[PDB]
């Protein structure tokens, strides 16, 4: 039985993108997080406004993001996984922010959200694809009779891990590991590989 | 504005695997396709029987498939497509038979069928994933709010082409083209790129 391997993106294969981008620009106002502004829509509108006040159009943003690299060992891990499973990346970021990083991973299929860009290359809005997108994606693959094995690093990955046939926690905080013991928790790509092997119904080699 | 490019595999990116396997090994009986035998289940039972009678185990089969390559220009086309869309391959091939070719394409997500391999590495059976598999795959992406643009080369791709938001016939036989006038038909990869640009709701460049 061929399985689909669903991987979260940020914190699993690449650094948290917005935060790294903000740090690279040196603009303190771009660094607010959900802790500073809990309402996600309010946080996003602010980000768009500050980006515009500083003249950072999409091209400028992607230029900065292109200097980021996948986490050490992530490139080999994705290659390893693609020799054994059909690989799909699920992410709560936007196509426009992830692109320079996806390129470095060989553009594996990515299901995430999308920014609204005007004719002057300005980021003017955003669109969330649907509610609980990672979980709904797993459901879609189950509709095609696939067994799904998923891996993620945060609480925002737990509905995906719960929906999959097998879930694995990677670099997760103790807060999550303790609450979701049904998911093996590891923090090295080698151990992550081993968990995918144990979760598979097929006999695969390391 | 969220789009998935679904591509058929054989005829579109790589040669028909069985016809090429026959030309390599000299086993003419393996040239048969659904044109010769309409029931994929019967044709499959026959193909497995012949492989066995020729002592061809899975490892042996793959050594041969590894000598095949993608159609001229297909790799470059997939790379072009992956910079602009999320690319998923929909095929009636089998994972174990197509792997060497899929690796050359950078292992993009492949939704196809699987084989039953025994202890002695013999291909003793197969399992078709579900009925009308390509059409159902398109429906699955629709369930995630994606717009789908599909490309295929034959009669067996038409349910997929009709279900998609936009369908393109590529390298299709004249008969298929004539019977399905609703889909633009092109024969070069540059023209295929152009059809993906026309079908997209986004401003993309060639
Ligand atoms: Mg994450
Ligand atoms: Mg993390
Ligand atoms: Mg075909
Ligand atoms: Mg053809």
């Amino acid at each position: 039985d061929m399985e689909i391997a669903c991987l979260d993106l940020e914190g699993v294969l690449v650094p948290e993108i917005w935060i790294a981008f903000a740090e690279k620009t040196g603009i303190d106002a771009l660094k607010a997080t959900t802790r500073d502004i809990p309402d996600y829509d309010v946080l996003m509108k602010q980000r768009l406004r500050i980006l515009d006040e500083h003249g950072l159009k999409l091209g400028d943003i992607q230029e900065v993001i292109a200097t980021l690299k996948p986490l050490e060992g992530a490139v080999e891990f994705v290659d390893w996984l693609r020799e054994r499973f059909q690989v799909v990346i699920l992410s709560d970021t936007f196509y426009e922010f992830s692109q320079p990083l996806m390129r470095q991973l060989g553009f594996p299929t990515l299901l995430c959200h999308k920014l609204e860009i005007d004719d002057s290359d300005r980021v003017v809005g955003y669109q969330l694809r649907q509610k609980d997108p990672k979980r709904q994606s797993v459901i879609a693959f189950k509709s095609l009779y696939y067994r799904v094995i998923a891996a993620g690093d945060s609480y925002n990955d737990t509905t995906m891990l719960s929906e999959a046939h097998a879930g694995i926690l990677f670099h997760a905080p103790e807060n999550v590991i303790r609450e979701f013991p049904q998911f093996p928790a590891v923090h090295t790509y080698e151990d992550l590989k081993r968990e995918f092997l144990k979760a598979s119904s097929r006999s695969l080699s390391l």
